[PDB]
């Protein structure tokens, strides 16, 4: 009995800066582009250092009477001001923030992961519905 | 003299589908979240389909002054219509352009490469300006 699920964790994103938070619309027409921005530390924010930081958001899609998951895409953010100077002493940071552009047929369900490089996996979900 | 680069192609997006785009501002303040955004096929649309379909975008930041390039990081596109039922029979396709979010220090260049499943790796580039 080990399992995954036993450590992603979810809450709200009002009390837990690690949640990542989807903003989608409800609602959208079949195969048109949709935009899904999904951030960690929407509301707390998230330390972004070299030490302590957010690896990537990952979106998945559910498509409603379907068995699976797919894969939307994964997201990785990978500069934390990192140097041969020294740790945050570097040029460039990596927010936690991602837009992506998804084509839906059916209606479903957008499960957003993310994980901590010290403080796990964190989930949360939204579901979206499609027209004509 | 086997380079990756000898297969790393360059070209004026308006004429070719596969260049990566980069829209970021030309000049931004230091530590303050900038938004950049990655498409593959802005002017000429490329396909997204079980056989053929831009797989991701990778963005580097290029110090100026600095020997390294870094890399911003990642994004995975990767649903593109694959289904149990058959080939372009799925529910969802994630497409080819993504906003990603940096905060800067340093003056450099945002170097964006994407890759096709069929078409190989293509790049682009452009300034960026820091200020106070
Ligand atoms: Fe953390
Ligand atoms: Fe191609």
């Amino acid at each position: 009995h080990m399992k995954l699920s036993d450590f992603i964790k979810t809450e709200d994103f009002k009390k837990e800066k690690h949640v990542p938070v989807i903003e989608a619309p409800e609602k959208v027409k079949k195969d048109e582009k949709v935009q899904i921005v999904v951030t960690v530390g929407k509301e707390i924010p998230h330390p972004n250092t070299t030490e302590h930081h957010i690896r990537w958001i990952k979106v998945f899609f559910q498509p409603d009477g379907d068995p699976y998951v797919y894969e939307v895409g994964r997201y990785e953010f990978n500069a934390h001001g990192e140097s041969v100077q020294g740790p945050n002493i570097g040029a460039v940071y990596t927010e936690p923030t991602v837009t992506t552009v998804v084509k839906l047929n059916r209606s479903g369900t957008i499960i957003a992961l993310s994980y901590c490089n010290i403080h796990g996996l964190w989930e949360s979900s939204q579901k979206i519905t499609v027209e004509e």
